[PDB]
């Protein structure tokens, strides 16, 4: 086990109870570097794991199309981590008074948690820093290389910071040992009733269409450790070879559809990447596929660990910045709210029909995720305003929303992160334009709109 995965976020005395896992990101028991540093560190200490879970009180600022896909993903977690005789608790409120609460009740030893490089999750571990007196860990169990150990400052493009991911990936890109059992077991509800409960509390907000009934649709994706893998399989032996030359049509369904499972931590990356690179197959294929999930992934995590206002217009380059403040005042083609982006109804049938579908599956294809920001940009009063709607509805309706992932990718398409700079235009400015004639040009557009309405 490589100790560069481990951070020490607070030293204290170690207690002589079991070693507290609070599992956040990666909710999954095989291939969480997290889980297994938990086990060796109890096994150390002669004494059990136990993985703690919060729910926390802002389930609510998204949907019922992520409440149920994680949800439903630990009732699967629940039953796997108790063969291996690893007890999970699950409380409902705020982590910084649970955890502090559970630690000193249950006379925790050591508390280990995984990395995320939010700002919520760095509001929690401030809370539960001020409350505890144990040694506080965290492990890097969602990215390949660790997102400290990557690189020690924001990488301004892909083309720098590739070649220094791809020298440490010799290093860390390995194997995982299997998860070792509790010697014995051990010594705060169900979670069919915090899911009966919670869903009863988000069905004023769901989404309807005109005839009341919902517009999400549960069958496309289904949730747990065991369909996340079945998905990378069938990725492998039927998706992979036609991805590096259908990644950019959304009429084909070609991409991995493993975005869901990656957020929520139900697979894991590494082991993703592994079985990617054991396979033959198309080389340029595959190197599309592993440079979105090994650069473009992990360089999202980069910028939101460097970068404290990730959501905001100051971490834009500075050549975006002075380029859309020298096009503010400039007079935009159109001007919509947030309810008729929400709702779907601008004049672009392909912005609309890239809307219903994120209304009606919660995952929006990736070349569409391109022109659905950048048209926000386009039609909003100011970057700022095209900042927050655009977070806002890929947050809401996104099964794979709240994430590096997304902050990163709206930061480049609004402010340019991670890219350059191009042909000056109005409103815009420099920023990178997508039309609907290129669109056209690229892929059937009336196929797309045609499946969307
Ligand atoms: C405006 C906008 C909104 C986005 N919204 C989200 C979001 O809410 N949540 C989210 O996790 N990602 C988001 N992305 C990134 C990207 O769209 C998705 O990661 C990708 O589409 C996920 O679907 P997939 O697994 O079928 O893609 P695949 O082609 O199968 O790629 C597999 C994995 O590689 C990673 N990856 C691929 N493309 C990107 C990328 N452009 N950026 C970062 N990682 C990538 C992802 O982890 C992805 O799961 C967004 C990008 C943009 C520009």
């Amino acid at each position: 086990m490589n100790p560069k995965r481990i951070r020490a976020l607070k030293s204290g005395k170690q207690g002589d109870g079991p070693v507290v896992y609070w599992m956040s990101r990666d909710q999954r028991a095989e291939d969480n570097w997290a889980l297994l540093f938990s086990r060796a560190i109890a096994k150390e200490a002669n004494v059990p794991v136990v993985v703690v879970f919060c729910l926390t009180d802002e389930f609510l600022e998204a949907g019922i199309r992520q409440y149920e896909f994680m949800l439903k993903g630990l009732q699967e977690l629940e039953v796997s981590l108790s063969r291996k005789k690893i007890p999970s608790f699950f409380l409902r409120g705020d982590p910084g008074e649970k955890i502090s609460r559970f630690v000193k009740d249950y006379n925790a030893g050591t508390l280990v948690t995984d990395f995320s490089p939010l700002r919520i999750k760095n509001q929690w571990i401030e809370k539960v820093i001020s409350g505890i007196s144990i040694p506080f860990f965290e492990v890097d169990a969602h990215n390949v290389v660790p997102c400290w150990e990557a690189s020690q400052k924001h990488e301004y493009a892909a083309h720098t910071f590739r070649p220094k991911l791809y020298a440490l990936l010799p290093e860390f890109l390995e194997e995982f040992p299997e998860l070792e059992p509790n010697s014995v077991t051990p010594e705060v509800e169900t979670l069919s009733d915090v899911l009966e409960t919670g869903v009863k509390a988000l069905l004023p907000e769901r989404a309807l269409l005109k005839n009341k009934d919902p517009l999400f649709e549960p069958w496309h994706f289904e949730p747990g450790e065991k369909a996340a893998k079945k998905v990378m399989e069938s990725f492998i032996a039927d998706r992979l070879d036609s991805y590096g030359a259908l990644r950019n049509d959304p009429t084909k369904n070609m991409l991995s559809n493993l975005s869901p499972y990656l957020h929520f931590g139900q697979i894991s990356s590494q082991r993703v990447v592994l079985e990617v690179e054991k396979a033959e197959s198309n080389p340029g294929s595959k190197k599309a596929f592993l440079d979105e999930i090994l650069i473009w992934k992990e360089i999202s995590d980069n910028f939101c660990y460097y970068n404290p206002g990730y959501d905001g217009f100051e971490s834009f380059p500075s050549w975006a910045k002075e380029s859309l403040n020298a096009h503010r005042n400039d007079v935009r083609s159109h001007i919509y709210t947030l309810e008729e982006f929400e709702a779907g109804k601008t004049h672009d049938p392909l912005w609309n029909a890239s809307q219903m579908e994120l209304l009606s599956t919660g995952k929006m294809h990736g070349y569409t995720r391109m022109y659905w920001a950048k048209k926000i940009l386009e039609w909003s009063e100011s970057p700022e305003k095209a900042l927050e709607i655009a977070i806002c509805l890929n947050d809401r309706y996104e099964l794979d929303g709240r994430d590096p992932n997304g902050y990163a990718g709206i930061a480049w398409s609004i402010g340019g992160v991670h890219d350059r700079a191009w042909g000056e235009r109005e409103v815009t400015g420099k920023i990178r334009y997508m039309s609907y004639e290129g669109c056209k040009r690229k892929f059937d557009v009336k196929l797309y709109i045609e499946k969307y309405s």
